[PDB]
């Protein structure tokens, strides 16, 4: 009868990587028992797509921020905070509305996301 939470250091992590830029990208769980949002795994300021994709089960749900930079023709780097709901297809369909029916009200605590994505492999 409880509702989902988020812990704190969900917020932190995530104003470091706006702010600092000092991760590329941070993946969250959610722990239904304890019923709140928790910090899963924190990249270092530079890390391929295979090392953050490694960190996506293919038979669990996640939210994710990443940091997408890129370089301009000037050289000059710029960058996108992407949302990413990642919601691979063997997950239990009950995780996929736990995550879906949390995922506004999560996102509400980080501001400063500029693209959003839903993301799933067709690969399972
Ligand atoms: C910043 C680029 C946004 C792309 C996000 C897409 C992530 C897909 C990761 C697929 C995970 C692969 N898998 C299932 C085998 O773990």
């Amino acid at each position: 009868a409880s509702g989902m939470a988020v812990h704190d250091d969900c917020k932190l992590r995530f104003l470091e990587l706006k702010a600092k830029r000092t991760h590329r990208f941070i993946v969250y769980k959610i722990e239904e028992k304890q019923k709140q949002v928790v910090v899963e795994k924190v990249g270092q300021p530079i890390q391929t797509y295979e090392e953050f994709a490694a960190c996506l089960p293919a038979d669990e749900c996640r939210y994710a921020i990443y940091d997408f930079d890129f370089v301009t023709a000037e050289n000059c780097q710029k960058s996108k905070i992407f949302f990413i709901a990642w919601c691979p297809d063997i997950a239990k369909v009950r995780s996929k509305m736990i995550y879906a029916s949390s995922k506004d009200r999560f996102k509400r605590e980080l501001d400063g996301i500029q693209v959003e994505l839903q993301a799933t492999d067709p690969t399972e």
